[PDB]
C-alpha cells in the first residue's frame, strides 16, 4: 500500500542519513526499497551496508552498475539471508543472486525487480524485452521497477513500455532526483530518477576537487567520497490494486 | 534583475506553449533567455522559430547540440540582427555567431553564455577552460551560463567550477528537469537541467512507437515529434550585485 524508494546510497554519509533519518519515518510507509549501488566507498555493496539498511527499516536493496565491485556481495548472495535484488538483465545463467524478490507487504504481493538501461553503459541483456519476459508470471501482484540507467530517452520509454503493467517504474543511477514526478496513464508511477542518498556539496558523489581536476588538466586524479552534510532523495508511493493512486518525491537535507 | 531561462524549445508543440504561454509571464521579467536548440522539428532552429520566440518575449536565444541542423541558422548568424548565442566552446576561428552577448537589462548588464559538455557527446573544446578565459574578461556585468550538457557529473562540475563567479549555471539538453534548484555559496544559482518546452506525452520529445519500437527490436524506425498537450519549464531567477539572491523552477503543463 505505502511504500518508499530511496535513491542510490552514497558511501558513509549516504549511510549515515539513511541509518539516521529512515527510522524517523519508517512508521509512515508498510515496506522500504532503498538502492545501494554505490554504499561501499561509492561502489558496490559491502555486508556491514547492508546490516545497516535492514537495521533501519529497509526491507529491500536493490543494486545495479556496481553490483559486482565490493567482494562481499557474493557470499551475501550465496548465502542467501538478505533481501536483495540486483539487475535481472544480466543474462548468463549463472549469474549470480535474483534479478526480482516478491514480498508479502500486508496480505499483498509486492514484486521488486531490478533493471540495468544500455545507452551510455556496458551492453548487458535487452533491458525492455527482459522486462516483457517476467511480466508473464503469475504469482507478482503490485510490480516495482528500478530502472537503473543513464538516458534519459531510454528512461521515458521505460516508462511508456511498462505503463499499465506495473505499478511503478523508478530510476536511479544519475544521482540528481528529476521533477517530472507523474502517474503514467494506467496507474504506473514514474520517474526519471530518484536522486541519491549521499553528500550533499559533491560532484556525483565524489570530492570536488578531484574531478574537477580531472576536467581541468584532462589528467587523471586521485578523488574520494566527498565529505560534510548528506541529503536524502526517494519517493513516497501509495499503491492500491497493482497501481500507483499517488506519487510524490521526499527530499531531506541533514543540517 | 528578474531574469527567466526557458529550457529547449521542442517543435510545434514547444513553439506552441512558447508563444501562447510567453506573453501571459514575460511582464514579470526584465529579459527571458530561450533556448531553440530543437526548434526545426526537434533539430536546430529556422527562421519563423526565431520570429515567433522574440515576438513572445524572449531576449535572447540560445542553442547547442544541434545548433547547426537547419540551414536557416547560418544566414541567421551571417546577418547578426537576432540575438543568437551559440556555444563557445567550438574551437574553430571561423564558426559563424558568437559564444556570447551581452545585453542592456536595467541600467546594468547582463552576459549570456552558451556552453558545450563532451560527456557522452562530441569532443570540442574543454569548456571549464573555455570559461576560465571569458570569465576574463571585465565588460560582463551579471554572467548566465547555459550548460548543455548529457552528465550530471560534468553539469555538478561547472557549477562547482564558477560558483562564486557567474550569477546562474543552468544545464539543458536532457529534457527532464532536475529538482535540485540551488544557489550555490558564492551566490551562483544552479539547476542540472531545466527541463524542456516540447510535448508532455513523449520519449525525450519523439513520439512513442517509433524509439520504443528501436529499443525493443534494435532495427531503425522512422520516428517524429509527438504530438498533444505541451509542458514549459524554465527557472525563474534574481540576480543583484552579479549573484543570484533567488531562484526557484518554472513549470507549467497544458491541459
Amino acid at each position: 500500500m505505502r511504500v518508499l524508494f530511496i535513491g542510490d546510497v552514497f558511501g558513509q554519509p549516504g549511510r549515515r542519513v539513511l541509518q539516521n533519518h529512515l527510522p524517523t519515518i519508517r512508521p509512515q510507509f508498510d515496506f522500504v526499497i532503498v538502492n545501494m549501488e554505490n554504499s561501499a566507498g561509492g561502489f558496490g555493496m559491502h555486508r556491514d551496508a547492508a546490516r545497516g539498511a535492514l537495521e533501519a527499516g529497509a526491507g529491500c536493496l536493490t543494486l545495479g552498475n556496481h553490483a559486482w565491485h565490493h567482494k562481499d556481495i557474493y557470499p551475501m548472495l550465496s548465502e542467501d539471508t538478505y533481501p536483495i535484488v540486483r539487475p535481472l538483465n544480466y543474462a548468463d545463467p549463472g549469474t549470480p543472486g535474483v534479478g526480482w524478490r516478491t514480498f508479502d507487504v500486508n496480505g499483498e504481493k509486492l514484486t521488486v525487480v531490478n533493471l540495468l538501461g544500455r545507452v551510455f553503459m556496458e551492453a548487458v541483456d535487452n533491458p525492455f524485452r527482459t522486462m516483457d519476459a517476467l511480466l508473464e508470471r503469475d504469482d507478482l501482484g503490485t510490480v516495482f521497477v528500478d530502472f537503473h540507467a543513464e538516458a534519459t530517452s531510454e528512461k521515458e520509454a521505460m516508462g511508456w513500455h511498462l505503463a499499465g503493467r506495473v505499478a511503478a517504474v523508478i530510476g536511479t543511477h544519475t544521482h540528481v532526483p528529476t521533477a517530472d514526478t507523474r502517474i503514467l496513464k494506467g496507474g504506473t508511477a514514474y520517474q526519471t530518477d530518484a536522486g541519491f542518498t549521499g553528500p550533499h556539496d559533491s560532484i556525483i558523489g565524489s570530492a570536488i576537487e578531484g574531478p574537477l581536476q580531472r576536467f581541468l588538466t584532462e589528467r587523471p586524479h586521485r578523488y574520494g567520497v566527498a565529505e560534510g552534510r548528506a541529503e536524502l532523495n526517494g519517493v513516497a508511493l501509495h499503491f492500491e490494486g497493482g497501481k500507483a493512486t499517488a506519487a510524490e518525491r521526499y527530499r531531506f537535507i541533514e543540517d
